[PDB]
């Protein structure tokens, strides 16, 4: 990423935003090497508004290699573009007179494995009696619809040869009117059960074994991602240990078992995104146009 991002330009005429015009919150996350903060800027978008947007900007103590990082992944943002279904960049501020900032979209309810858990008791497969007492529950429809989202996502994301790595509900922002927007360690006294996940039980096989990420191994992770959702954002391989025999069963071809709220078809879609051989595993284009009648089918 470094030296070949430095090559690409920035055009301050079309991202750049002034510093003045950013009023900075609380912070959304933290992690080793960087902040998100929620912030309020006004005209980010041209009109007369003040919006609320998600600032990524360096820690206190943060190093030369940490900028590097950070404007790299600017320049990435750049590069891939504007999608609904991934979180855009707004703007940046880069100019000398304060710290670099990367603007992105806000997403107000935050990942979508936390929301869903925070729903298993509002959710039914569809609205039976009068429509208007479900009001606010969970519905078959939405997991489906979420589903579809991050599979035109990851199309898209494909389709600018990007790779993500990390696929996973963790990853996936939900905002307003039931959008879904997919991204890229605390002190222990404040660790809870649920504030972590282990990686390795979203890798492909051949990702384990080989170390090696491909579009073909994001499928794999999104089939993953699809028994979170059906399962309303449960943890993979429950109670299962994932040590080497583990690794060595899921390339025998053991896999995990139907999560609560799966459609028998979303649970044959799993499998096949969990296909041993990664040209076998359906394309997110294929995916696209099969979640979309799925979705369309559930009526
Ligand atoms: C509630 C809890 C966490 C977040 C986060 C976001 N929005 C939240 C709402 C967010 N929106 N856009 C980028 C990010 C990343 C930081 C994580």
């Amino acid at each position: 990423l470094d030296e070949h991002c430095e090559r690409l330009p920035y055009d301050a005429s079309k991202w750049e935003f002034p510093r003045d015009r950013l009023k900075l919150g609380k912070p959304l996350g933290r992690g080793a090497f960087g902040q998100v903060i929620e912030a309020d800027a006004f005209g980010i978008d041209k009109t007369a508004t003040c919006r609320t947007v998600a600032v990524k900007m360096l820690k206190e103590g943060a190093t030369h290699s940490e900028h590097r990082a950070l404007m790299s992944e600017l320049k990435i943002l750049i590069h891939i573009g504007h999608h609904l279904n991934v979180v855009n960049l707004l703007g940046a501020c880069t100019k000398p007179g304060g710290p670099l900032m990367v603007i992105v979209e806000f997403c107000k309810f935050g990942n979508l494995s936390t929301y869903l858990r925070s729903k298993r008791n509002e959710f039914v497969p569809y609205k039976e009696a009068p429509e208007d007492l479900y009001k606010d529950f969970l519905t078959l429809e939405h997991l489906i619809c979420y589903s579809f989202q991050v599979a035109k996502g990851m199309e898209f994301l494909a389709s600018r040869k990007c790779i993500h790595r990390d696929l996973a509900a963790r990853n996936i922002l939900l905002s307003e009117k039931n959008v879904v927007k997919i991204c890229d360690y605390k002190d222990p006294d404040y660790v809870r059960k649920g504030d972590a996940r282990l990686p390795l039980k979203w890798m492909a096989p051949e990702t384990i074994f080989d170390r090696v990420y491909t579009i073909q191994s994001d499928v794999w992770s999104f089939g993953v991602l699809l028994w979170e959702i059906f399962s309303l954002g449960a943890s993979p391989y429950p109670g299962v240990k994932i040590d080497e025999e583990f690794c060595r069963r899921l390339k025998e071809g053991t896999r995990m078992r139907a999560p609560d709220y799966t459609t028998p078809e979303m649970y044959q879609t799993m499998l096949d995104c969990w296909h041993g051989e990664p040209s076998q595993r359906p394309t997110f284009s294929e995916l696209v146009e099969h979640l979309g009648n799925l979705l369309q089918a559930n009526a």
